[PDB]
């Protein structure tokens, strides 16, 4: 078999773990055991950014990770993580795996990857130390973890807060008190015991955020054609199988953080929320060219 490498920067049961695992089982089944995927996690690599480095230099030949990250890498992406962009699964798929994401995907190239699909992380919700979250009013202040991704720390900014962008873990920082809160999907709260170190939940679902199932582009170019057709399938099948088998998932997570004792508001002020993320699309980031026609165009999509 020829082995490729396979990076996630989480652990088993988490959601791009899951992608990764059921990828690498239809690659084996389809190409009649040519290909084995050896899965690195957890944080042997490093940070997802690290990650990509390596995926960028070819030292690992394939990974999955939040999109949010790439913008360091691709400005465009950034704008897949604006605020309120998707408010349902429906849409959101129709829109990422339909020719928008799909152009978003191939200009992955211009950095060196190959852009494969894009699975599920969740919805994003606020946790902290300090209060409950009801308005933006209610986060001022507050010091705020957010991912390695420049729309991240100005939105949070925007809001008020005061964001420090940081590679995963973070569970240390949260437990010492250095941070009062972060913000992500409800199995990640969970699987990582976040309900340990945060009093606080706020179903705020501010960002949809996806992974992106991406490989170093000459590797993948360099592979016979059929072989290219044969790994886009098995990533495609994984995504489409993730996304199910989380989103099966995500009740529990709540019932269980609440069983688990975090004090969740469940409406917290979302109108005002919008409102108040108003100004980010204003950004310095968000004035370049290329990601604000970004943007238009999957707004224009969810429609
Ligand atoms: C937890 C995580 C690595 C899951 O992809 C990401 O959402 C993050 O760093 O917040």
């Amino acid at each position: 078999a020829e082995d490729i490498t396979l990076a996630v920067v989480t652990k088993p049961g988490s959601a791009q773990y899951v992608c990764a695992e059921r990828f690498a089982q239809l690659l084996a089944e389809r190409s009649d055991k040519r290909f084995n995927v050896v899965l690195h996690h957890s944080a042997s690599l490093g940070t997802e950014t690290d990650i990509l480095q390596q995926v960028q230099l070819g030292a690992v030949q394939m990974a999955i990770v939040t999109t949010g990250t790439l913008d360091a890498f691709v400005p465009e992406m950034a704008a897949l993580d604006f605020p309120f962009l998707f408010t349902d699964t429906t849409t959101a798929d129709r829109v990422l795996d339909g020719p928008v994401g799909r152009g978003l995907l191939d200009r992955l190239s211009t950095a060196g990857f190959k852009g494969l699909h894009f699975s599920e992380n969740g919805f994003r919700h606020l946790t902290n130390s300090i209060r409950p979250v009801m308005t933006p009013d209610d986060v001022r202040g507050l010091k705020i973890r957010v991912m390695e991704s420049q729309v991240h720390r100005e939105l949070w900014r925007t809001l008020g807060a005061n964001p420090t962008p940081m590679g995963w873990p973070i569970y240390a920082e949260l437990q010492q008190g250095t941070l009062d809160g972060q913000e992500n999907p409800l199995w990640v709260i969970a699987e990582y015991r976040l309900n340990e170190v945060q009093k606080h939940l706020s179903l705020t679902g501010h960002v949809y955020s996806t992974h992106t199932d991406l490989a170093n582009l000459a590797w993948f170019e360099a592979l016979p054609a059929n072989d290219r057709r044969l790994l886009a399938s098995c990533m495609q099948d994984a995504a489409l199988w993730q996304r199910t088998w989380s989103r099966q998932r995500d009740a529990a997570y709540l019932e269980q953080l609440r069983t688990a004792g975090m004090q969740v508001i469940e409406r917290p002020d979302i109108a005002t929320f919008r409102q108040r993320v108003q100004p980010l699309s204003g950004s310095a980031l968000f004035e370049h060219k290329g990601v604000r026609k970004a943007l238009e165009d999957l707004m224009a999509a969810t429609r």
